[PDB]
């Protein structure tokens, strides 16, 4: 029963060249769950971004024609998208009810799955309590329209943070654990342009001379520490990069990790943004000439640099350490971000989409079981 939710990114299709990915791209039998991001908010309801979507959502659902299994979800909110109007959603019950009524309508004729919500993020007591009624009321709608109408119900996700304080300042895990059918956390961003020394997207462990709180901006703490807030292990979801976060060094002969940095490093040719790349933009990165690839011991993650250039990113090892340490400490499955930039053209010498076949395959004949784990 193990679970993989692939998120597909609606802006990869304005990728040029062998960058650009359409939904015909994605495999069919690689993921338990693919959602798409994102929809947006038009007068608090749920609505297309873009007319160029609509047809979009039209080709992610009708994958299921080549996998009947396949689920397919349709993602609200993001980044770009704000805090403001999910508050406004949930000033008041009407909206809000109006929302649900017209968001199940809104899924079922495009027929999808259900509904993964990604509000980034509730902070502050009123924005829990408004995260959680949001959720409470699209689970219960789902389950009454699930036996009011015929089909089975839709499914409620939602995408959630790392950070132990983000989890403390606007999640009250125990309720939106009731409501929610998967709980996707967000383990990665981790470290990144806005800090000026070097470090990791997505560590597993920590470094032993790390300090107390460095410690904290693990995989495996931020995933234990939704355990010990009272998630449960079969709905977590454990998020999975396939990409990389760069740096431009300040000094080229400080090439480990803490060394000082001016900000993100050169764009990849495809997802044109500095400080980031994707994975199919890393291996570019990796056969250029003396480029240094290292693997970290402790945080079992890959890195490499070459001149002012560093990048730490997830390959085939790291995450298949991952999936021994997902499988361990027996939670339900992994979410990845994202399907497009995994290599799904195999460009890397490697297979086709290597990063979550090996993912895959190592969760092959794994089935989550809850057990006593001790304080
Ligand atoms: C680079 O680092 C070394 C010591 O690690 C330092 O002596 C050198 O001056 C640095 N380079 C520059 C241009 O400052």
């Amino acid at each position: 029963e193990p679970q993989v939710l692939c998120y597909l990114t609606s802006w990869s299709s304005k990728r040029p060249s062998a960058g650009r990915f359409m939904p015909e791209n994605v495999d069919p039998t690689l993921c338990t769950h693919v959602i798409y991001a994102f929809a947006t908010l038009k007068d608090h309801k749920l609505t297309e971004a873009d007319e160029k979507d609509a047809d979009m959502y039209d080709k992610v659902v009708a994958l299921r024609e080549k996998n009947p299994n396949l689920k397919i979800l349709l993602a609200i909110g993001g980044w770009a998208f704000g805090s403001t109007p999910f508050k406004e959603l949930t000033s008041n019950v009407f909206r809000m009810n109006q929302f649900v009524y017209e968001a199940i309508e809104f899924l079922r004729d495009y027929q999808f799955n259900g509904l993964d919500v990604d509000w980034l993020y509730p902070r502050g007591a009123d924005d829990r309590a408004a995260f959680v009624s949001l959720l409470k009321e699209l689970r219960l709608a789902f389950e009454g329209e699930a036996k009011t109408s015929g089909q089975p119900r839709l499914l409620l996700t939602a995408a959630v943070p790392a950070s132990f304080e983000a989890i403390a300042a606007g999640y009250d895990v125990p309720e939106i654990s009731k409501y929610l059918d998967f709980i996707n956390v967000m383990t990665y961003d981790f470290h990144g342009q806005w800090e000026r020394q070097v470090g990791h997207n997505s560590p597993l462990f920590p470094l032993e001379s790390a300090t107390s709180y460095q410690k904290k901006l693990t995989v495996d703490y931020s995933a234990r520490e939704w355990v010990r807030q009272g998630a449960p292990k079969e709905k977590l979801m454990i998020g999975m990069p396939t990409y990389g976060r760069s740096f431009t060094l300040i000094n080229d002969t400080q090439f480990d990790i803490g060394a000082p940095a001016s900000g993100g490093g050169q764009a990849g040719r495809f997802t044109n943004e500095a400080g980031f790349m994707s994975y199919y933009e890393i291996c570019e990165f990796l056969r250029e000439d003396n480029t240094t690839l290292v693997w970290d011991n402790e945080q079992m993650v890959p890195f490499a640099y070459r001149e002012d250039q560093w990048v730490g990113f997830d390959d085939e090892r790291s995450l298949k350490t991952k999936m021994a340490w997902l499988k361990e400490e027996g939670f339900g499955g992994i979410m990845v971000w994202s399907v497009d930039m995994d290599d799904f053209r195999g460009s890397c010498g490697t297979g086709k989409y290597p990063l979550i076949t090996a993912m895959k395959q190592e969760l092959s004949g794994y089935k989550v079981k809850l057990e006593y784990d001790g304080p």
